[PDB]
């Protein structure tokens, strides 16, 4: 641990810390623009009516969505509010944005593309039925999950819905693609690989004894937590479970993996640094006080967002 970042007056949701700054979202409504280096708050972004659900900042630009239905494009240069993107009737709770386009989901069960530029909602993306939990889009697609245990690959240009990919047997928790694969973790404890061009399910990775609460892939790799408190490292051309990372003492909410290694959160409030190949813990970074819901990590750092409402700045060394 290198600094604490405090401030926030409840638990932190959302993170992201590209650069020498670190932006973090709130249950106490607030967003915050940190400075990763000396620990200071440089910016405290009010303006959302209660919990900040998910955000994500560029060099100028701050979007962030909120329990109070709405997202906020905001400036990091002076902390004022540019424009309220209003029309979801529930809490937003998955957020991106691509260089002129939100794309936002609900609670309501639709997703909404709107334009950074005039506030304007492009396009109602209507299907799923239940709460949008994640998405992802490029320049062509929209893909998102559901409560309704479903995925759904949207064309982001015309509303159309392309297709339904159907097989999870309860809510779907995280979400990735890349390439022509959708990878999807849900609350029946499995991860499904699927083609995004027929909808086929490719494979069904089993051995997660509960939900599954966050995945990420590359081409060869799958790594998935879960409630279980395990990690588990996948191949994605077969479905073998190559080996399982334990160590948490209860689920595992956060995990990224970067070359050879996967940083994991959890809510046992440790972060705990492994290796892939070798499968053995090399670090457990110690010091929250109660459970960690965010992380990021580059080749020197981790920053880690808890429900003790702190920031911390951990060196990946150490």
């Amino acid at each position: 641990s290198l600094r604490t970042l405090q401030g926030h007056q409840s638990a932190v949701t959302s993170l992201q810390f590209n650069d020498n700054i670190v932006v973090s979202g709130s249950d106490d409504s607030t967003v915050k623009v940190w400075d990763i280096k000396t620990g200071q708050s440089l910016r405290t972004l009010q303006g959302h009516q209660s919990a900040v659900t998910s955000l994500q900042f560029n060099d100028n630009i701050v979007v962030s969505g909120s329990d109070d239905s709405t997202v906020k494009v905001w400036d990091i240069k002076t902390g004022q509010s540019l424009r309220t993107l209003q029309g979801h009737q529930s809490a937003v709770t998955s957020l991106q944005f691509n260089d002129n386009i939100v794309v936002s989901g609900s609670d309501d069960s639709t997703v909404k593309v709107w334009d950074i530029k005039t506030g304007q909602s492009l396009r109602t993306l209507q299907g799923h039925q239940s709460a949008v939990t994640s998405l992802q889009f490029n320049d062509n697609i929209v893909v998102s999950g559901s409560d309704d245990s479903t995925v759904k690959v949207w064309d982001i240009k015309t509303g159309q819905s392309l297709r339904t990919l159907q097989g999870h047997q309860s809510a779907v928790t995280s979400l990735q693609f890349n390439d022509n694969i959708v990878v999807s973790g849900s609350d029946d404890s499995t991860v499904k690989v699927w083609d995004i061009k027929t909808g086929q399910s490719l494979r069904t990775l089993q051995g997660h004894q509960s939900a599954v609460t966050s995945l990420q892939f590359n081409d060869n790799i799958v790594v998935s937590g879960s409630d279980d408190s395990t990690v588990k490292v996948w191949d994605i051309k077969t479905g073998q479970s190559l080996r399982t990372l334990q160590g948490h003492q209860s689920a595992v909410t956060s995990l990224q993996f970067n070359d050879n290694i996967v940083v994991s959160g959890s809510d046992d409030s440790t972060v705990k640094v492994w290796d892939i190949k070798t499968g053995q813990s090399l670090r457990t970074l110690q010091g929250h006080q109660s459970a960690v819901t965010s992380l990021q990590f580059n080749d020197n750092i981790v920053v880690s967002g808890s429900d003790d409402s702190t920031v911390k700045v951990w060196d990946i060394k150490t």
